[PDB]
């Protein structure tokens, strides 16, 4: 698709066989989404957006479906107010910004 | 042009006459600047995103030369980590997310 960007990039995602929600965020350089019980090991990190930094627990080897395309990678979990897909999973379903 | 997602996607953008680079940010409603000074009447906002809320100063009808594409929109001067172009004028200059 071609998504304009009047309304937030929401997308279904699924992760772990539940249907979730996320932006599809340029700028943003990691994935961050809200808790679900991710399987395996982690490792604890700081992220930070405008506004200060979170606590965020790192999960490699995640698989997700972004708008139906399959990708799978490092995904953040931690206090985000939305779910976010960022650069480096956005790469994998071959997102570009255009204009 | 076409921006693929494997660095940061920044960009030269023209404000206040000086020039200075941003990110194209898909994920933020606003766009966000560093301390400069803008002509017109600014109000006092509050901006929040992960971390927490900082504090901006907003104009209305800001020119702006984002890679050399003209927009006229809102800008928030702040405290900001990384210059940021949101939504509001990525809109302006037909910005879209394709995969
Ligand atoms: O003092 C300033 O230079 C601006 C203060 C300021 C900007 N946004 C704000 C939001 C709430 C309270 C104060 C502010």
């Amino acid at each position: 698709p071609q998504i304009t960007l009047w309304k937030r990039p929401l997308v279904t995602i699924k992760i772990g066989g539940q249907l979730k929600e996320a932006l599809l965020d340029t700028g943003a350089d990691d994935t961050v989404i809200e808790e679900m019980n991710l399987p395996g090991r982690w490792k604890p990190k700081m992220i930070g957006g405008i506004g200060g930094f979170i606590k965020v627990r790192q999960y490699d080897q995640i698989i997700i479906e972004i708008a139906g395309h399959k990708a799978i990678g490092t995904v953040l979990v931690g206090p985000t107010p939305v779910n976010i897909i960022g650069r480096n999973l956005l790469t994998q379903i071959g997102a570009t910004l255009n204009f």
